[PDB]
């Protein structure tokens, strides 16, 4: 039991920071994972053997997408821990638990192309689960991986525990539907405002990790602007591979997708700022005080894509 993962100094001190980037060697993400469980959670939540043979299996089930990646898993599971760091005695036990292994394998399988894509190509999934296809599939490739032997991280939580945790799990997976965001922070904006938020009403609870969820799936427009630039790179791969893949079925795809209309990119990245990032980290920060130096990257990225319109870069 008394084996730490140690990170080198400089990780150590920016891996407890929103802006932390995990960096390019891949072989590192999985310890950096088991670091943020110890220190988020115990270094008694899991049985390592469970843990490291999970995190290996929910890698092997990510592809090797532009963005939907083992990268993005991890970025935002970190995120996920930033919050729940210093957010100490607001969550439970068995939260600290799911939620990190919720960001971990929020986009298991994930093909590169939207719940739209899948229903307009009419794939399997899209007739298995109508709606938050994807979402659905994810929660499903998590259940399945629990289930390998020996990946049972959760064996050792109590029959009651163990359901409130698949349960916590299911919801936070199902709310990176970014098509649910909208009513979600409406409604969470409306509970703030009327001082009816009760963070002991369940359906409270769920709707808060709810938006706790997008606020970490959304993290790479909360990094240093550098970082943020890089990954729109990867971002847009995905959905210009999506628009070819559109015109390929007969129908043109919305401009965000059309890489003949990439001049748009910064005008859309403002509206996409404006319209969700940006409401979803203030809202966010009405909730968690503490997790305001989100909304300030965020606004300093908000600011740097103005600058490449006004031809600054
Ligand atoms: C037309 S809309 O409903 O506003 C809508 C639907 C889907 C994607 C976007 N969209 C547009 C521009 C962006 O930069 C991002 C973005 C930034 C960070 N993460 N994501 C992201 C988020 C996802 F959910 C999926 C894939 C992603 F890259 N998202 C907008
Ligand atoms: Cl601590
Ligand atoms: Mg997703
Ligand atoms: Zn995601």
């Amino acid at each position: 039991g008394l084996m730490q993962f140690t990170l080198p100094v400089r990780l150590c001190k920016e891996i407890e920071l929103f802006h932390f980037d995990i960096g390019p060697f891949e072989n590192m993400w999985p310890g950096i994972f088991v670091y943020m469980v110890h220190r988020s959670c115990g270094t008694s939540c899991f049985e390592l053997e469970k843990l490291c043979r999970f995190i290996m299996s929910v890698k092997k089930n990510y592809r090797r997408v532009p963005y939907h990646n083992w990268k993005h898993a991890v970025t935002v599971a970190h995120c996920m821990y930033a919050i729940l760091q210093n957010n100490h005695t607001l969550f439970t036990d068995l939260e600290r638990k799911g939620l990190l292994i919720a960001c971990l394998c929020h986009d298991l399988d994930h093909r590169g192309f939207s719940n739209s894509y899948l229903q307009k190509f009419d794939h399997p999934l899209a007739a298995l689960y109508s709606t938050s296809t994807m979402e659905q599939h994810h929660f499903s490739q998590t259940v399945s991986i629990l289930q390998l032997e020996g990946h049972n991280i959760f064996s050792t939580l109590s029959s009651s525990e163990y359901e409130q945790v698949l349960e916590i799990i299911r919801k936070a997976i199902i709310a990176t539907d970014l098509a649910l965001y909208f009513g979600n922070r409406k409604q969470l904006e409306e509970m703030y405002q009327t001082g009816s938020l009760n963070l002991n009403n369940q359906s409270h609870r769920d709707r808060v990790i709810g938006l706790m969820m997008t606020a970490c799936d959304l993290c790479s427009v909360t990094k240093l602007w550098p970082v943020t630039k890089l990954t729109a790179n990867d971002i847009y791969a995905e959905f210009w591979a999506e628009g070819d893949e559109m015109k390929k079925l007969g129908i043109q795809p919305i401009p965000m997708m059309d890489r003949d209309k990439k001049d748009e990119v910064p005008q859309g990245q403002l509206g996409f700022y404006n319209a969700v990032a940006i409401p979803c980290y203030t809202t966010l920060t009405q909730i968690l005080p503490p997790t305001e130096p989100l909304l300030k990257a965020c606004r300093d990225n908000l600011s740097q894509w103005e600058k490449v319109i006004r031809g600054e870069e």
